[PDB]
């Protein structure tokens, strides 16, 4: 039954153009976000809630895993068009704890295509193997290895040629790293935070144009 969520739609419009009746119009205008979102599908972890935005504020990409790839045309051109087009000044990557994308990757059993959409977090439970292994319990791999997925994405957006070329034209632009808690509901700084060329290393580094 669908119903209910066209109800939901025009209780929900019809309300804020009561208490501003200009909201849509003007938003409609242009598009003017200062973040990009790039998290997880999960239904869970919805991007504007979350950091209590509203319409027009969160350019958002939401994928299995928070997952980005620099042959994916998807994510990249949404990067590229927050970057570009749009001119965000973040990017903010947030994977949660408990992703079943992420606990996917760390057993066995094949779920089918998303199996090599995981790929890239697979090679991180292979690299920190020596580190998973020293702790406990599943949950807390799968959190941790949640947590090194984040940091591994921050990297991945930042190694970009949209990016740094960004950087390159004295754009101000920084990637952050977050992680959400579904089991709290608490939205939390990694602090791995990249904002300049600087920082990337060496072999990363993409000469001007
Ligand atoms: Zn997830």
């Amino acid at each position: 039954a669908l119903q209910q969520l066209f109800e939901n739609n025009v209780r929900w419009a019809e309300a804020i153009k009561q208490e501003d009746p200009d909201f849509f119009a003007k938003l409609a205008r242009q598009q003017t976000p200062e973040y990009l979102w790039i998290g997880c599908s999960d239904a869970r972890v919805p991007a504007n809630e979350i950091v209590g935005m509203l319409p027009g504020d969160l350019f958002v990409h939401r994928n299995v895993a928070n997952v980005v790839l620099h042959t994916d045309l998807n994510c990249l051109s949404v990067i590229q068009f927050a970057v570009d087009v749009l001119k965000v000044k973040h990017i903010l990557v947030t994977g949660h704890y408990g992703c079943g994308g992420v606990r996917a990757s760390l057993h066995n059993d094949q779920l089918g295509l998303i199996d090599g959409w995981l790929r890239s977090i697979r090679d991180l439970a292979y690299e920190y193997r020596e580190h998973l292994e020293q702790l406990p319990t599943e949950e807390e791999r799968v959190d941790r290895l949640c947590e090194l997925n984040v940091i591994q994405q921050v990297a991945n957006v930042s190694h970009t040629s949209i990016v740094q070329n960004a950087w390159h034209r004295g754009q101000s632009l920084s990637v952050h790293g977050c992680i959400y808690g579904i089991k709290d509901g608490l939205w939390k700084n990694l602090n791995v935070t990249v904002s300049g060329l600087d920082q990337l290393p060496p072999q990363y580094r993409l000469s001007p144009l």
